[PDB]
């Protein structure tokens, strides 16, 4: 008669936003309905949904004139420290005695910044798109295996108004609704939050801070980070952030438990 | 008069190979000539190598039927066990008590495969292009943190002669000389190997292998493991795989160090 608990979160786990007793035939249909789709997925684009949305954003900021940087995922410890996060710093996954998984792409982005001053015309606009590490208690909203979009500009035009308007064109672009409000944090000020409801989908900085002296850098610069498993929660309105992750468990927000 | 060790060493760090007393000029030359090279990726294209990459050897596999696959970087240490790394054993990086950063794509691609198996027909071709990590001693044609590629087909059509096709119309396609050798190892057969002169470019398997049935595997197959360094290495003519990986140091080759 009334399904269980434990009956409704195995159907949960293959139904889809978009789709509109006994168990066993539920169960039955969501599982035709699901292998259909994966069938259309691979008898069509056959495109994974985290691959695709690096490659579109890619495309967006290469085409606004940031230079696409692909650096370390294995970063140095001190890397650590000298961003501040002194006792996040519990959130960190240490690998050997010398080595961490980057919890965000900033260190790096500092150290391009720098050094591509040397080479380029001002301003300098990079952006990198890359996996990002944190242990979390949260299952809902968070990853520990995340992927993360940087962008920054250092020199010439690194202003709020340049720095929301980059925001609003790349959301506008993608197709996904958000605010843009004042908060704060340890590491950085003084942070805009690009909040969709009451999920941050970036934090964005206005420079300079006091951080900048430690990397090297004296410029004016504007820079926004971005989960992107959080842009697919909102774009294709899964209810838990495992259906957009890296996963053997969720192809495209399918269950691949069928 | 004569360049010291340290300063050839420093010019072969600006050197590019498409180049061709005292040490200040030869050095204000290079620097001149590097700075120029990165201000016309800046001015044009904007892109990545090891990212470009990425994206075309995504389209030739996709374009070829091929599931475009995004699945852990850290994974289980089980997953070692289970693929039949006994005391590659000492190359592991272990992070927490639990897991480790992958090796290789396989352990994630037989579940895939696994999976696949219940809802798409037959041949299951899929592919995964990603972060892998091995503790190595040598710096020539090894790094610590690289980019592999796997494919692989199961069920139809699972043949030597097929998996031969695959990488030779693969290798063409990105310009790539090489040869296909028989070697061996540990965990799979009886490999063909794929070399550029005394390089591996690839390892590649024709199955079944014992190895399957832990996977829950009992079809044929054939797949190939790549590693993006290494053809960017060959591609460019680079000296030394470092001016093809992850790095703070090298831009498409370039020393970020002028
Ligand atoms: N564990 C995570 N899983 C998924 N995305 C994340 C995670 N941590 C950070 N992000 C994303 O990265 C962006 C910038 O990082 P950051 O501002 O450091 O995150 P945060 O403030 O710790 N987010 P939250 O923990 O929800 O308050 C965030 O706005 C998220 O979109
Ligand atoms: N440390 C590394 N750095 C760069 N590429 C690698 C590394 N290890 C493996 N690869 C690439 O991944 C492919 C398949 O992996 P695998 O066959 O396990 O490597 P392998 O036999 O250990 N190579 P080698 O150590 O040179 O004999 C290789 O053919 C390489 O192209
Ligand atoms: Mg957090
Ligand atoms: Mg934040
Ligand atoms: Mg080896
Ligand atoms: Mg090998």
């Amino acid at each position: 008669p009334a399904l269980t608990k434990s009956q409704t979160d195995r159907l949960e786990v293959l139904l889809n936003p978009k789709d509109e007793k006994p168990f066993r035939e539920l169960e039955s249909e969501l599982l035709s309905r699901r292998k259909k789709d994966l069938q259309q997925i691979y008898a069509e684009e056959r495109e994974n949904y985290l691959g695709k949305l690096e490659r579109e954003i890619t495309r967006f900021f290469v085409d606004r004139g940031f230079l696409e940087i692909k650096s370390p995922i294995l970063i140095p410890l001190e890397y650590i420290e000298r961003m501040g996060i002194d006792n996040l710093s519990k959130q960190i996954f240490r690998v050997d005695k010398n080595f961490c998984l980057r919890p965000m792409l900033a260190p790096n982005l500092y150290n391009y910044l720098r050094k591509l001053d040397r080479a380029l015309p001002d301003p300098i606009k990079i952006f990198e798109i890359g996996p990002c590490y944190r242990k979390e208690s949260d299952g809902k909203e968070h990853l520990e295996e995340f992927t993360m979009l940087n962008f920054c500009q250092m020199g010439s035009g690194c202003t709020r108004e340049n720095l929301e308007s980059i925001i609003t064109d790349f959301l506008n672009h993608l197709g996904i609704d958000f605010k843009i409000v004042g908060d704060s944090c340890m590491v950085y000020g003084d942070t805009l939050d690009v909040m969709h409801g009451d999920l941050e989908l970036s934090s964005a900085v206005v420079g300079p801070i006091p951080l900048d002296r430690e990397w090297g850098i004296d410029k004016p610069w504007i820079g926004a980070g971005f989960g992107l498993e959080r842009l697919l929660k909102v774009k294709h309105d899964f209810k838990n952030i495992k259906r957009a992750a890296r996963s053997e468990s969720y192809y495209n927000g399918i269950s691949t438990n069928l």
